[PDB]
């Protein structure tokens, strides 16, 4: 019962029906509320090149609460973020874990924030190289290069060596914001409005 | 089964066709009606995040009946409603347990209102502490992690102790709309939309 | 399920109401995100078709992400981007695997990207003899044409002999964007606005 | 990951719902991708009766990629094609199996097109047909007839003799667009819009 | 818990559980109370085969209560009847049609019986020539090679014309126990055990 | 979920395991206890075909409880129960509906028993025809013969006349024991051992 | 629909529970009269390696009535065939095709025998070498050998040549008993028992 | 599907139901004939610890006909086939794939056997990890762990280097008997018994 | 579908037909192949007091290759095996995670063992709410206690601190069968039968 709720106004002279998701994609706002599989990547990538065909320069938000995912998938939505020439802002409410924390940590330095109570991991939790047989079919020197991939990016991302991103990886356990400010995950801990999103008017 | 009704209002020029919840987001309210999942925390963010894009400063309205939920998704939403600028108002309608009861003491404190029949309960039933269907990844500090969050935030919100909180946590019993006004989790039971602020409709 | 968010335009108030697929198809952008199937291949070339009956002499993008698919669908994309007069831009991001490939190596000779973390391979993945229609048909002497075909377009593509073509074929690894460069499957790497060499002069 | 994407305009402010096999059909282009069903036949036949309402005299353009279907429906389909007064163009991207290659087949003589890797086949794919759930259920006496139907249209239709069809239809093999053209089933390959280069023919 | 009753006795040289149908096997008792299907066939040329391997002399009842089922299987029982040595008698119970019709008359000549009301159709009601792996159906020539077949079998089993059977082949209408001994396809009505050849198999 | 318990034996050298209806078929008890369908038909035949193979003489019990069923599947039993050179004692448990009341009156005159709060209807319920509810097949003119059939041998088990008998299964009501026995579907009420024959010699 | 009936027989030593295929397994037949798979194969061969290990001398009947198969379950049993050391006689009753008409012509010669209306193709119908939705799947290099091991076991058994017998496995065509001995397929079409335990009655 | 025909034998005068794979290990002889599954690895090993506490001593022959498997299955295997004390005798019927061909090279040196018509392959077609829970990552040095462990055994078994091997399950092709014995994954090739041990040694 | 192979013995006495894990538990084996759940826990814990019934001396042996499990069917079966008077013997085949861990190292000191390439993990790779009611109950305070409980026993069990056993817990990595000897896990490493104790002809 996944009610999805619309929105079209009235204070002009308009109309505009279409759903919530649309609505604050018509403020640059993008939702990452999945696990990050390979039809998100899609749905996600196309709403980027959509963004930046619309207005290439103006900033980015992107609100990110996800258990986890697939590096097939994170890797294509990352190198689409860097693909980017605008700034993008990544805010983690609730969970960020492992491709969470890649796409959290790949916003642009400073205007990365977390939410009081958030939890971020870097371990994936589940998922082994295939998760659920929805997306599948891995051979063994793929992963590695993957995970290497992974490794690199958390690394440039965070600021750590990635030794240390490797050894982190293995352990299972959650750090808090403040924790991850101090990590290089994020940037700020917030609790109210950062009017890094402010526009009503395109210019 | 249970029909979604639609809407149309007599605006003049503008005539609009939205289901009845997201003519409700019209007028500021957000409808819990369901547990506290994954996919419904992202609506309902979803919902608050388009709320304060619009008006940053006017009331919302927020109407719960929730049986429960969980913690991640719950700490998730009370996140993105402390991240509100606004005032919030919580109703009670018929039961707010656990994650409901979080959401409905979470209200800006005078605007916490309950229904004379409404049940509200703090105790969290079964395991509801993370995410949806599967997505039961654990480890021991998460757990403990993820009630102490709770625990403060209910301290904080209703004014009770900390351990007052944890040992009523473990007790599986409902009170009435009295009961939780000496208790702190609501400041008014009410029967009337003029026993709220009231702005004095003439007769 | 997966949220396609839709979109709204300016300058005229009215109900469009379409998707963000359809809008980027409104700038002639392709997206390919999963396996080449029978029906994708009609969306595709009906994509094509209509793109070609708009204009048929301005540049085309495809966005490919793709795990692999059928040489039968496959084959059939790829004669149609054959049978377009306008230039086709190919842009790999994420994985490109068998048909992806082919119709990645497809795009016009210099407009040929990918991105810095892309994984390509011409091996068919994971299984396959090719053509699955509520029944597999296509017999033995048949896949043997359509994979003579599949050769020897990937060496025209790629400019890589037919032998070193069916010799690669049958290696079940990926390599990254430098080596699909190398290979001939690509023209260059793409990691930034001003890093392009593609310009994307539209709208 | 289903058929996406929609249309709407360019020559005014643009509003109004087209999906994309509906806008091909504003340029009398109707698509026949997969299995030729009794389904599909009503779908076809609508299309066809529709574009005979709005031009008798437009030329139409069929688009076939079918691995084959059952004789009622080919029929069917074949005799509305005969039973249209305008020109009927019909191009095979990819495979036109039995009924694909009726219909390929049964288009305006000079006006049949086929792409440089298309396969073509007059075999019954698979099996013959009696009829699951597809072509109902069919007695002994009426099969011979409808087979015999068909071998008629195609020795009528590709300049063949009746024997050499039923003598051919028995055997399964696949030929290219330049074994079709001598076999009488099309009569250009093509790699250009209509025939090859231009909407007409020079010389 | 299990269908099908079992049975106990035999007392003479010792013996144990069997069911209902295994029962009558030990007294070269056939049943046949379905659809003449693939599978059916092989249980019950498994049942033929098994009794010629006891003692390839003694007399076999084959009861008979079938609707229908394919030529095919049908076939292949006919066949194996026929290579039996020993005298087979074939009793018809309720309906026999079409297959059942067939394997009805192709008792020994005089002891083919019917019950007062049993009805026989040698129609087969509108499909099923061949039993089908889920993958195949008949050519031209193949159908026609199987109807002849059974027109021919059942005009040398009953004695009429291989026209007049196709002829009554196209009709649907049941004929009784009278009609049936005049038409060939039975030899005597009997209506109790001491009456007729057999005089039970009682012992 | 229908639990069918076992018993176990002495009346023999052998010694072995069967359920509870096996075991009353060694008293040459038959249960029918549901609707009178075809393969319910073929395990009553098959029963009563071994029961006549034992002895060919000794009294056989049908217990009947059956809602009704179709009439192919009934005319099957009672010529069956008619093909029997034994008497054939049937008593009414519960409900006899149409098919139940046919082979309840199809008892050895004076052998045809009911318990004193029993049910019987010779009118067809709720449902289906003659045959099965989706693999259905008599075609025009059956209809006829198969109720002009059904109504003769009710005639001649009950006494009354043909037109009686067609008029009274018109109508949807149930009748007692006493009533049942005026009709002529039944001899006697029951409510004691003592109320069958018993003749002599112990057992 | 378990239709595999069960023997405690008359004519054996001793008292034993088997069903009716492992009754006909104790006098060394084995029966195939399904589509030849993966999991068929295996049971056959467990079969065929238990016939060996209790007499490898005897004479091993196999009664063949299968619609086809796939070449690596079809090849595995051939391979065990050829493995062993006494005679095989084939029996084609109603259908062997593809597969099924290499296992019957893999008998020994002279003694590979046919009914007089049993059908025999070899041509390998519908498509593909293994799968019902992925089941194994074979590359390119791979499903050529497989196809070229079959046709020259296939010329090897009935002395046609490859070419001969690649020209007829492209044909869809069954051929009759007296054209099968003609072609190879078998040795003769016969109507009476010449199995082992003749000459003698039992009890 | 599991047609699994019984035997009742001499393990002493003949009284017990038993099916034809357990009728094998009775001579100890274990077939893997499907895919090398963890469900299916505790079956086989639950076998092979079986088989060593009847006679540790004497020779177990395992047939193999498997399409592949999963790495921790495999390594379960192996590892108890080599913890047995006696001789172990591989047979390949079919196909050996992967797993398949593991646990085919690691029988006892000059006693791994295959039909000449066998078809072996190192590479994993499919690859990915084990579900073993469907629920978890698996993380870097643990497929590393997992491969390395594959490679040295097969280097070991076959003789090759681990470099060779890891090179050739990257290559998706399968090998004949012969290439198999030069690679060292087998010894001989046989169509008649062959090889034993019983008598003096050869020298 | 892995068909678990039946047994029959006593060449003696005769007739006894027991599963492959019956007949092992007849030499005290018991087997823990899957995954440690609720309904397995009852089975093994239900063999551990059959095993005691029968002989409370005699050594057990438990074979281990379990992917993990849950804390209350692990706790469960660890206090039945503390609760034996006799010897456990526990070996790892292929893997032993978490639970799996558990009840290897629960063995007798000294008769712990595992396979040359076994894999130990102490970490709950990816649950741990544990229990049943759709895999969510126990609440809190609860999970906390009884990974407490599994802290204390692992510590004691293996020789290692509580903290560093919680410490290892978090960390998501495979040790092999040498580091496993070091921690505690497990006391040799074995690769034949003979490797420990004796076994011989009885007396
Ligand atoms: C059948 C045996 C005895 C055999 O192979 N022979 C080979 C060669 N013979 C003559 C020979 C000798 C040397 C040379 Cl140079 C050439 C020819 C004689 C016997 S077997 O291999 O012992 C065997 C196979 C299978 C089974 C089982 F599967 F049933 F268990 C059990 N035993
Ligand atoms: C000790 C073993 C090696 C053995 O050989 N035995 C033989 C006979 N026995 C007879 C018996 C019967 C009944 C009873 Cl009451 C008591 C004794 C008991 C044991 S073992 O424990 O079977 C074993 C250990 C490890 C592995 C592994 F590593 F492969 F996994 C496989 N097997
Ligand atoms: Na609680
Ligand atoms: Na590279
Ligand atoms: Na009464
Ligand atoms: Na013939």
């Amino acid at each position: 019962m996944t009610l999805v709720p619309y929105v079209v106004e009235d204070t002009g002279r308009g109309e505009r029906a279409m759903d919530i998701y649309s609505r604050l994609l018509k403020d640059r706002i993008v939702m990452i509320g999945q696990e990050i599989t390979e039809p998100l990547a899609n749905t996600v990538i196309a709403q980027l090149l959509f963004l930046m065909s619309e207005d290439p320069t103006k900033d980015i938000q992107i609100f990110i609460n996800s258990p986890g995912g697939y590096i097939t998938a994170g890797l294509a939505i990352y190198d689409t973020i860097r693909f980017l020439g605008c700034d993008v802002n990544t805010y983690c409410i609730g969970q960020a874990a492992s491709m969470g924390a890649l796409l959290l940590s790949a916003g642009t330095k400073g205007k990365r924030y977390a939410l009081p109570h958030s939890r971020m991991m870097i371990h994936q939790p589940s998922g082994g190289i295939i998760g659920t047989s929805a997306d599948i079919q891995l051979q063994a020197a793929e992963i590695l290069t993957l995970k290497k991939h992974l490794s690199n990016i958390l690394a440039e991302c965070t600021g750590q060596s990635v030794e240390k991103i490797i050894e982190d990886s293995e352990r299972d356990f959650f750090m808090g914001a403040e924790e991850a400010i101090a990590y290089g995950l994020i940037d700020k801990v917030i609790s109210s409005a950062k009017e890094t999103k402010d526009k009503s008017i395109a210019s």
